[PDB]
């Protein structure tokens, strides 16, 4: 009897570690490789973990991986491919509107967990601009049959973006929009009261964004995804993480801080289904990678740069490594779903820990003469 | 009279420094080269310090140095050698079971402080897997006559490992098991209540483990050895430190934070008794060094890498330098045994101090044009 | 009237900055380039600042610069030279006792502020070992007529060093001894109650000492000079700073934290009056520089290394730059003597400020393509 | 030598106690019997302490005791009396203007330290209202020859009071005004920039004011005198403490927190020179005592009450006890003048200490069956 009715079910479970709530009000600007996740008790293995997540308030996915809408990372090829592996892709807005019209008609008509609708057609998203000339851009791909759109912007709460939500939802109520870019709760309020359906958190944290050093704005991104998902839980709105993703660990860190889908732009760059084409340098196979703020887009200013990244193969051999990396991580946390790991984080059942620079210099590799970092 | 009976024996001993208990609840993730040990009063010299320590609850050793069970660092050669110098070795589990059966029969049959049993045969340990097919692996080396085994696992508290303790101790009660890998108190409870005999603390902190950056799990290791030895003192269970050992100072830091034996994998790599064989690169004598999580072990994922480390000579000329390095350190702390230095740490008689990055950049070498770092 | 008698003399003087007392109990291990000194009101210029300081409780100097007793930095040449510029030199103990006997007889027999005694002979100090065979070393240079000696030791409070003070002061009461190495208050008590005359604070902080990484002992040095001069003010005992001196700013930081004389070993290395001789490497004029813990001194261990430093000219053109660097610093603090700057620090009239790594990366030089760092 | 030039003059002086600056930003609302003053080194005795203080920026007094302008405490009698003992008195404004005109002409025409001007006539102050009909009140006693006036108001920074300063100082520039009532720095700025000459700090803290419980405004008074004298030191403006004075200890606490003169209304009530006349109750000699906010002044509200206090004798036998009580207190602090004790408080040479309720219940009298509290 009394082994049960002193507490009831729960054992002692000592108090070593920091929950996220007292981790992130310390005032430190945390990024991904500055905290990490402490392990706990497991009762399962790596393959029955239900890795489903939500992109908007209605449509949910079999994996939390989404491509970022730039022309140097995704078009209809990787939209097709990431749909067929479970994820979702967007399409950039620096082309003509008929170009993405044809791009969406290519991806829409056209693998067990392939993320298909009630029409059993593959999910497709896109992204539009913010200026009022894009109203003629928007209704064309609305005629093409897009599912979600992303208001790609450097800062979220303009009058322009709020008027675009109040322009879209009273015209196209079944069509669902993504707000962005939101990085605090203060601008997270003005989009949820606008009525937006999900948020896209993170500015200044990309591989190629220098706008933290040019415009002196933004935030560290792992203290941003936490507080935006903290405010956005109050209304049941999922958030989408941008920037600072370099590997598959940061995926799990963004997923355990409240973000439901992780948006990658560099880690999905230099793939077979990425647009453009290859060129060698020092004998290394690579392809170019640039951002919308870079002046290789078109009295200007530049928030992005233009560089290149070495090849990473086809995505159909790449995203199984990423979902297995999320699955082994969610096993070592101790939750057999992403819903359950966000439950354990909001309740405090898993606990984090800070790092120092001396702590991450041991976290990678050290005391070697040379090494061959082979990932899969 | 009254020079004595105001306090009694103890002098004033001013309050400069931080004891470990208020050092490690600051929430900072400390590693070894981020704190250090402040000196105190000595009354002895470097050679009568009784450097004995405990590996499990029954068998104790003349030195706290133990090799790590990987095939790229130890087999029966360095098992023989480190037994004959005082320490203990394990044997990896990525071979056939008859291979370690012959390996244990080679080391068991076969220098004053040579760590021998009541049969006056040398101590030998090993390590097994976790899956239930390893039951046929376990009883074969139990027939060979192993002393301790290590449940080598990335995370400790599975159902599988707890069922292995409850499978072993009711079959082989004199045989003693090592749990692992434990890194918090929360999983330190589920192995001690399972009935495990010692713990192996530290994940993600090796020279070649990238699982802090791949699976986003683990902990900084010097804030891990402290809290696991804090919880494991409550039941009288010693702990074993893994990873992040680069030199002989980190040995003393792990020993002064409550760990009783320090397990090394890279600092004992590239020795004469390490298996494999040498090959030059840039004219530097070196040999390869890889981990079990690396995919040079055999829909996969990789937590380790495969590299190489330059040669460090025979261990019989190497571990006297390591035990003399522990002895000079234990002299400069002010305790003539490791039992007494852990006593002084749990009571608060020695005190630590944090460092900054600017503090360790002076701690090594600086303001030189070139230097020849000669260790012994 | 009432402009005076509300406070009395003192103006408002706002409360921006941190005094040393609340700076150094934060628990951070501060080194020299991690804090700096905030300026205040001046009423003088750089040349009438009385830069006199104290070495022991009796003999005081016209400058706080003292050479460190190693054979690779000082002998009777730089003893003569630094005496003739104001400072004091010691003589290493890794030679035969007749060698320093002749060395002290060379420097003693033999420029306005030349630090001469009541005999009007130049001041000379030395250093002896700790073992009891050095009693025959000690009385020989006592016969030679040395002024102060330094008990050169890695850690201060042995029984051996305390018995050496109780062996010296009852035999040679006018002869004055230097304790060392002390780094906390806890060992600062056992030498002052032994009756030592000054302290030599700092271990593990040299340019060539690796004993923080080998023996895991020591302390960050700018949090060491503060607390040792804090405890040693209570008995009126000056302290001497070792290690971590790279330039002339760290001189002023050690002098403003309570240390009265700054002992340099690398910044006075590679000079004309340093012993040994020159040799080129890559066409750079340089000479070797090694420590007593390095195994180029003679079952061993090594706490120092052996390297080299590029040439810095004659000291008679070098220490005027150092005393002018202390003078401009003491001008910018706002105290026309070193006694007054330690008064302003113990009272709280000057205030410090922490730095971050991002703060010192701007403190040096940045945003240049190349630069020519010319010091004087 | 070196007993001096390590610090310079000052001895160690340990760090027990709290200076006022870190006492009063704790956020606690301190009153007088909630902190107290720790003693220090003395070098004098109780009678040569120069107890002079300042009332305005020009005229200074031989004692810091000033009566409060109510009709139930002071008129021309106690104005004459407290002038002749050193202090200064004001005259209430709830009479006709010709009444205080005659009152000031009685006190002005008319004992060694008797506070007389360059005309060798006794100092006299008064107080006027705030409404614009009081301009005819003001010039009449300006014709009578008053020295200072007090803008008696519940809250200080009205437009009305600032316009009264800008009405007075451009008409009557030699005439000096007192602002009030100020209780924070926020309203202390708007009167000093108005150009007021001293402040009268404290609202809601009187013996008879209930405006903290009626209007929910004010502040605890000993955390008010500190921060108003903190802001008013920046412009060299003295402040005057009201309310919460019950004895002679609170005088010393208000004087050691930066206030230069202490204004009493109840402790100078029930004296021989107080107006009105006596009446017995329970056989106890007493006289009535009421405030301006009480509706025994004339759609109303009431901030004061109307009561009575028992007799305390003539003031010429009473204020020598008060100045001897300030003198013994200033002796036990360790400053031979009030200017020097405010110097020691702003520099931090004296230190305070908080109390608890359990700490003041021992501070008075306890463990007695009865006691006869005889004051002088
Ligand atoms: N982490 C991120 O996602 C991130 C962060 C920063 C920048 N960026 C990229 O930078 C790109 C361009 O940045 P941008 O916001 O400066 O250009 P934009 O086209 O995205 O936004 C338009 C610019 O003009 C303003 N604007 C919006 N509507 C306007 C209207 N009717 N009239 C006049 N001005 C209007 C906006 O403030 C903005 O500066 C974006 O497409 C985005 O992809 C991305
Ligand atoms: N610091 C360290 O010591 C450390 C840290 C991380 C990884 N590693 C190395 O990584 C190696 C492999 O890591 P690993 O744990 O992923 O492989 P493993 O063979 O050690 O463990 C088996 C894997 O499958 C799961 N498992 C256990 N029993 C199972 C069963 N009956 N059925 C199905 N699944 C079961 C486990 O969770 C684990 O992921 C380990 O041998 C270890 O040496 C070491
Ligand atoms: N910052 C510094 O100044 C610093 C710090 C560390 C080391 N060092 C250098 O390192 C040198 C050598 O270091 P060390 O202290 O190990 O050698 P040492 O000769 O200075 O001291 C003797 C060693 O044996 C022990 N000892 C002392 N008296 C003994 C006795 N009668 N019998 C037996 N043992 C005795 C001491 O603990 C010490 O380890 C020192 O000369 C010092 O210059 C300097
Ligand atoms: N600790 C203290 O000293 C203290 C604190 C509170 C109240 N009091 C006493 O309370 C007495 C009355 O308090 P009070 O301030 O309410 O009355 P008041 O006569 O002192 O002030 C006039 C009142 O009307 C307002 N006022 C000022 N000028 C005005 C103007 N031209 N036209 C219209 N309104 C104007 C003021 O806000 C105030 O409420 C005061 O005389 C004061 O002595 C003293
Ligand atoms: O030009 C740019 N300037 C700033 N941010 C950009 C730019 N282009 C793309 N981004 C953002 O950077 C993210 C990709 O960052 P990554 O994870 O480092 O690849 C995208 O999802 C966008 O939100
Ligand atoms: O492949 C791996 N991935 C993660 N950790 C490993 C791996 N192989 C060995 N380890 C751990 O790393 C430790 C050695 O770390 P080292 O002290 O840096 O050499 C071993 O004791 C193991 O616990
Ligand atoms: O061999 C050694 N090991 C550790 N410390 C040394 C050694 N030799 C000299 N030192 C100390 O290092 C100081 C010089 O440090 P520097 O200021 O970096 O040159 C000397 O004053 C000695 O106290
Ligand atoms: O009627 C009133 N209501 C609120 N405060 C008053 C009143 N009358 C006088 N005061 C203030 O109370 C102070 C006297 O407080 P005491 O020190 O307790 O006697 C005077 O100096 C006035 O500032």
């Amino acid at each position: 009897m009394a082994d049960y009715l002193i507490s009831g079910g729960t054992s002692y479970v000592p108090d070593d570690g920091l929950t996220a709530q007292q981790l992130f009000n310390c005032g430190d600007g945390l990024t991904y490789n500055d905290f990490l996740i402490l392990p706990g008790y497991i009762d399962f293995t790596a393959d029955q973990v239900d890795l489903t997540s939500a992109l908007t308030k209605k449509i949910t996915l079999k994996t939390p991986l989404v491509s970022s809408p730039m022309d140097t990372v995704t078009e209809a090829g990787m939209a097709i491919a990431m749909a067929l592996t479970g994820g979702i892709g967007f399409i950039h807005h620096n082309c003509t509107p008929e170009f993405q019209a044809n791009e969406v008609r290519k991806v829409k008509k056209y693998y067990p967990l392939a993320s298909k609708d009630a029409k059993k057609q593959l999910l497709c998203g896109a992204a539009i601009g913010t200026h009022e000339d894009d109203k003629y851009r928007l209704d064309l791909l609305a005629q093409a049959g897009v599912d979600v759109v992303v208001l790609d912007s450097s800062q979220g709460n303009s009058i322009f973006q709020i008027n675009m939500i109040k322009y879209i939802k009273d015209k196209y109520p079944n069509l669902q929009v993504i707000g962005g870019n939101v990085v605090t709760a203060a601008q997270a309020k003005n989009l949820i009261d606008a009525g937006v359906d999900a948020l896209r958190v993170g500015m200044g944290s990309g591989s190629i964004c220098i706008t933290q050093e040019v415009l002196a704005c933004g935030r560290p991104q792992a203290t941003a995804v936490y507080k935006v998902s903290e405010y956005a839980r109050r209304f049941g709105v999922p958030v989408i993480a941008d920037g600072g993703i370099q590997n598959v660990g940061h995926i799990a860190k963004a997923l355990a801080l409240g973000a439901s889908t992780v948006m990658m732009g560099s880690l999905l760059a230099a793939t077979t289904e990425a647009p453009g084409e290859y060129f060698f340098s020092d004998g290394i196979r690579l392809k170019k990678y640039r951002g919308m703020g870079s002046l290789d887009a078109m009295i200007k200013v530049a928030q992005g740069v233009s560089g290149a990244v070495q090849d990473k193969g086809s995505i159909h051999k790449f995203v199984p490594y990423l979902i297995a990396g999320i699955q082994h991580s969610c096993q070592d946390i101790g939750a057999k779903s992403l819903t359950q790991v966000r439950a354990m984080m909001y309740s405090g059942e898993l606990k984090f820990e800070k790092r120092t620079s001396s702590a991450q210099v041991e976290g990678g590799v050290h005391s070697l003469h040379s090494y061959e970092k082979r990932l899969f």
